[PDB]
């Protein structure tokens, strides 16, 4: 077995302290071990993001505009969570596909069947005004050309919507498939537990202060770094069993999940962090129908 | 007469301490008092900008890419100045119109007869590489739609060229002619002496550190501010005679010019700032054929 003692997990991309030469054969390896692993991945990353905003006092009263939200089964848990905690939020879920029916009938959540474009963004901006907007993007067209296209639209979501914060899907294009350098918003590169086995994807978390918007260029060299660091994390790190982690599951992803969940706010008072986390995880797994 | 004692002139937009309701009648008022006032305006603003970069040690060895450079008569003085001081610079002047023949025959200056577009920017970027690039933009298509168009291209010049610094033409669109909010690069809003009488134009000076690019949104309210502050400066301030300014010309613009010129580097050693400035101004006026 691949056992180890870890202090904490890598929470952000910059923390990854090693790299590996990408083995193309890994793409043939089993991408997922858990049922509904994708919603879980999204639910933890989004609970983490939103709890932070709560922590900074910018969640209550905002309208969360989620683009690329369908089916969105996990968004129901996210909504109930903050709704039961008492935070006042309006959810506007927009996608061209259809949303899970469990999202229907909630006065606080509006579902829109529309693929968004720049023109549309301007109309929802005029219709949401003057509410504070929190943006979450998970749109998917893929080719490097498809990616750049998606990232370009995400930057327009921000310029037009002008949110107080944003969570954006972020996977750097492959170096061997470079087309051109581009700019993404500045933010924390949040690592995702339960992402597909060899996924190089993360979520960009940003909070907008003042009336400025800071961007950062992404070059092919960066793409090489992304590939090597994410390859090292997936092949080695995520396959570690943290023996000094006293919890029902000791695999790296549960250790990583633990650290994300310990930052979430709950109503019930627990004697320990372990008790709150166990509670949140059980609740999450039961909701998603994960054994 | 409109006399006054001033400590220093407003060097940046943010410094302007007052505003006035814009009088549309002012547009009918004489826009220029000096022959070749336009080149003078450009020459001071560009000497100011470049001396700063020299001061920060980023001028020597760069290639200055000037877009919207023709005729460019004053660029000859700028080139000779740094060339005689010993700074090593290559000038690449690109415009669709023709350049003043005085710019020909200099091995260090290349003239290009091309209107630039995104695709072209990419080719000059590949051809200039790996030199450090300093960008100066003075392109002019006008309608608010024309402006946004120009500002949009200027932002692309920066993203593609990736200069170490930039000087960009900047005039906010009129509030009563608003179309949409937009982003311009962060920079110092340099005020311009000898600009047309009621001009609301300035130059955005930026130095790029790291691999980031910071932008700032411009709203209609900002457009109202720009209009009022620039109207106050043009109607009142620029019409002041600084009696405590001991110089051959006491008008505000010469006082403003003095402060810009006192930052320029020269070969000759002068006993006073007044002597260096008088020297630089005389030299500039004689070169431009201004009495
Ligand atoms: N311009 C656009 N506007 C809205 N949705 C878009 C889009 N381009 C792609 N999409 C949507 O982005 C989605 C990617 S899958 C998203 C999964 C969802 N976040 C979940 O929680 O289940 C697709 O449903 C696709 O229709
Ligand atoms: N895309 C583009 N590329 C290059 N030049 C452009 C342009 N769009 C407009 N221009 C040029 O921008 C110029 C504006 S006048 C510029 C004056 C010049 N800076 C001087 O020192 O004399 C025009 O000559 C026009 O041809
Ligand atoms: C992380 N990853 C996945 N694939 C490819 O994506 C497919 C779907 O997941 C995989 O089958 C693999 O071919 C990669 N290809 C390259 N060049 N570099 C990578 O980092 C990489
Ligand atoms: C600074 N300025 C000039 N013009 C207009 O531009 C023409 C050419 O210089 C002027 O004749 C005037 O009509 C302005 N119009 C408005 N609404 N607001 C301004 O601040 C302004």
């Amino acid at each position: 077995m691949d056992v180890v003692s870890l202090d904490k997990p890598f929470m952000y991309f910059e923390e990854i302290d090693n790299e590996l030469d990408y083995e193309p054969e890994s793409a043939n390896e089993v991408a997922k071990k858990l049922p509904y692993q994708g919603q879980l991945k999204l639910l933890l990353g989004e609970l983490f993001f939103l709890s932070k905003l709560q922590r900074h006092g910018i969640l209550d009263g905002a309208t969360v505009v989620y683009i690329g939200s369908a089916p969105g089964t996990h968004i129901r848990y996210l909504r109930d969570h903050f709704y039961n905690l008492g935070v006042i939020i309006k959810w506007m879920l927009i996608d061209g596909r259809h949303h899970d029916p469990i999202l229907n009938g909630l006065r606080d959540v509006t579902l829109v069947t529309r693929f968004v474009d720049e023109e549309y963004l301007r109309s929802i901006k005029k219709q949401l005004h003057p509410s504070k907007i929190i943006l979450i993007s998970d749109v998917r067209s893929p080719s490097t050309a498809d990616l750049l296209s998606n990232y370009a639209l995400q930057n327009v979501m921000i310029s037009i919507l002008n949110p107080v914060a944003s969570s954006l899907k972020w996977r750097c294009p492959f170096p061997d498939q470079w087309i051109k350098d581009f700019y993404i918003p500045h933010g924390n590169k949040m690592l995702q537990p339960f992402a597909p086995s060899y996924s190089a994807e993360m979520r960009l978390l940003s909070i907008y202060t003042g009336e400025n918007m800071r961007l950062t260029r992404v070059t092919k060299s960066d793409a090489v770094n992304y590939q090597k660091k994410m390859y090292y994390l997936n092949k080695i790190v995520r396959n570690k069993v943290v023996v000094n982690f006293d919890y029902p599951n000791q695999e790296y992803d549960y250790f990583h999940m633990y650290f994300m969940l310990r930052t979430v706010y709950c109503n019930k008072t627990f004697p320990t962090t372990k008790a709150k986390v166990l509670f949140l995880q059980q609740s999450i797994f039961r909701f998603l129908n994960i054994p």
